[PDB]
């Protein structure tokens, strides 16, 4: 069972995945990253419940047609009969979306534990690429930064977070700290203070 | 089919993977290395397909199942799925490549600026852990909460340990009605639980 390893389409379109079998029937599985494979097609053409009507399958070869392409259809699709390699389906032309930024100062609990951490929460953006710079007062912060790789979430938009570690004495010695998130050549800045 | 989120071992050990639910029906086990299609490694409780090594052995006791992997070898790091009739969530199996490390867990109350916008979000920061797999459970006062919970998938930071964060979206009325909120992180079978209060 060999499959094309990738394919793509734009929302509203119709895409199909191509795929011992001449006698037996073919099943299809949809798998999202970090998730168990989910059956979406039965004895060539019967859908499990919960699978939308947009999905139809047909059958030495077998095919999975996906109608009215949506962002949530982005996935790996495997052929199976009595598994194929896989087909990663990419939904292109999804809308751009600027990020939501929320900056959290160190809590009284942490500062009492003689530590201090700031979190810059970044969510609800697309595409999944950002850059982060920090600022102490108005000056660059060049030490103690980590920014996670953005991962797609339920709402089909990306989320990441950047954190900064300081001593309590630094967080008070300054007047404010700032987190600046650049997404598609447009920047958003948030500031917190003691 | 309940199935533990993650497990781990070092080369040469015997590692087992559990699966529970299935008393009147058999269980299959699937191996999926990164970037590959799921492969059948065990059917009808304990029947090894052709090219599976002897060291894989399936069993089933009561209404629970198990897959044991003897002589753990680096080519076995993968996801393992159990699949019975009337698919488990999976188990991430890691062949330890560095010393295990338990996560730092830091919980934040909502920020001053976002309340003035009718938003109240909690953040549970999770850093410095290996292997890179955790599960997060939020609780309001003493009650489970899943409405509005989003967790980022972990990524390797500069100390070669992993980091992630879970965040809870609430209104300010939810945030002010409860006496406390809790974040619990489970890693390598252990839990840590931090708590906040307005």
């Amino acid at each position: 069972l060999t499959q094309p390893p990738s394919t793509s389409g734009t929302p509203g379109q119709r895409v199909t995945i191509s795929c011992n079998i001449e006698t037996n029937t073919v099943n299809w599985y949809q798998q999202l990253p970090g998730t168990a494979p989910k059956l979406v097609m039965h004895t060539n053409n019967q859908r499990p419940s919960g699978v939308p009507d947009r999905f139809s399958g047909s059958r030495t070869s077998a095919s999975l047609a996906i109608g009215g392409l949506q962002s949530e259809d982005e996935a790996d699709y495997f052929c199976a009969a009595w598994f194929g390699g896989g087909t990663k389906l990419t939904v292109l032309g999804q809308p751009k979306a600027a990020p939501s930024v929320t900056l959290f100062p160190p809590s009284s609990e942490e500062l009492q534990a003689n530590k201090a951490t700031l979190v810059c929460l970044i969510s609800d953006f697309y595409p999944g690429a950002v850059t982060v710079a920090w600022k102490a007062d108005s000056s660059p912060v060049k030490a103690g930064v980590e920014t996670t790789t953005p991962s797609k979430q339920s709402n089909n938009k990306y989320a990441a977070s950047s954190y900064l570690s300081l001593t309590p004495e630094q967080w008070k010695s300054h007047k404010s700290y700032s987190c600046q998130v650049t997404h598609e050549g447009s920047t958003v800045e948030k500031t917190v203070a003691p």
